[PDB]
Parts: C-alpha cells; structure tokens; sequence
C-alpha cells in the first residue's frame, strides 16, 4: 500500500511555497513515504550560480517540516535509474531531462505554489519606511 | 500517558529558532500533544508594537511544522486557568506573569535556541555586495 515519493531541490531560504510543494508530494497517494533530496553546496553554486544557506542549514530546516519523512543530504544533482532502484522510489515529484521518468510512469507533476518569501517580507517591511 | 503541552507566541517570520523551540516543547515528555497558540494581529500590534505577517500567514506556516499537533488561532494574549481547563492543557512551555503556572507545576522552561533569521539571511547576502 505504501508508495515512496522522491522530491529534490535546493530548498534555499525555505518558505510557504516550498512547504506547499512538499505537502502536495506527500499527499499524492493515501499512504506515502516522502524522501527529500537536498543538493550540495558546490553543485548548487556551479549549476545555479549561487546559494545562501549551507547544506547543513537547508537540511536542518527541512527536518522540521511535517511532510518530510526521510532526507538524502546531499542528493545527486541528476536522478538516475540506479538511484530510483537503490532507494526503492516509486515516483519523482516535480513542479526534456525528465522524459525518461514520464515514459516509465514515475513522474508526478505538482501544481505551482506561491509563498511569502524573504523578498516579499523585506519589501512589505520597507514599504512602511519609504515609497 | 499522553500529555497536552501548550506554547503560544507571535511566530512572525518563523525560522529555525522558533522551530527548535517547538521541537523542544513537543519532546518534553515521551507522548505529547503540542497545542500552539498564535496571537492576533491587533493584540500583537498593540502590545508588541508591530507585526509583519498576518494571522493567516503565521498560522498557515505553523501548519507545516512537524511538531505542531493542534493550533489555536487566534489565541488569547494572556493564559488563564480557565483556558488551561477548557483545552485540558497539562503544561505551558516557555523559553512574574507566569508565577501562578510555576506554583501549579504546569510551567516548563525550554532552553534558548538560535536560528538563521530573515535578518541573518539579508546580512549574509549583502556582505557579497558591500563591506
């Protein structure tokens, strides 16, 4: 009955948008185990260009999120078939490089989410002090 | 066996410091129900001076935290004996106005926690752009 779901990401400066995406992945089926992969500092910097929080900070924050059952930290940058087999993953949740997952029936799209980001908070605060 | 713990707060711009405090409250005993009270916008503004996120945002963020079993939103600003009786609360977790809780054996102190705040994040980012 239990279904293993994998979601990966940087999860830098986690906010409600990330949390809602994790909730959706967790609730894809009635009984799930949600495994979350957290990308390494060096690969995030190399492939995205930057990262604010360390792997330890980003992972420690995810530990506190209700929907996260297990964490792989750091995770591989690219999901492989062998990785799915090693961790007995049934589906990869995502918000092309993933065509092979779709051809296998292992790709689950989650709906776009919005949250109140660090940016949104700063802008809201500063609006009280200047136009 | 089950122990009802109550923690209250503003929980504005929640970060690891808040999350660790909630984890400590949740883990005070082996089997707990952690009830979290979220203060109203108007009382927070009146008694603290300001609040960034709405009650809805602050409560919705707490819904995603692993340790939070139940939420009272909004909660009363001041805990009363009748409130403890109404919600069958055994202990109030806190990081004087609370002497009556201590005299009853219902006060549980949690250890001070630190986190990476919105402020810490902004300062860390800006250090890359100016001294």
């Amino acid at each position: 009955k239990n279904v293993v779901i994998y979601a990966d990401g940087v999860y830098d400066m986690l906010h409600l948008g990330h949390m809602k995406q994790l909730e959706q992945a967790k609730k894809l089926f009635e009984n799930t185990t949600l495994i979350v992969g957290v990308t390494s500092d060096n690969e995030t910097k190399l492939f995205k260009g930057q990262v604010v929080q360390t792997l330890e900070e980003r992972t420690e924050t995810l530990k506190h999120i209700r929907w996260v059952d297990e964490i792989i930290s750091p995770c591989p940058w690219v999901v492989t078939p062998e990785f799915l087999e090693k961790y007995k993953i049934d589906y990869v949740a995502h918000d092309d490089i993933y065509a092979w997952l779709k051809r296998a029936g292992k790709f689950k799209a989650t709906q776009r989410t919005e949250g109140v980001s660090t940016t949104d908070l700063i802008v809201r605060i500063l609006k009280n002090y200047e136009d």
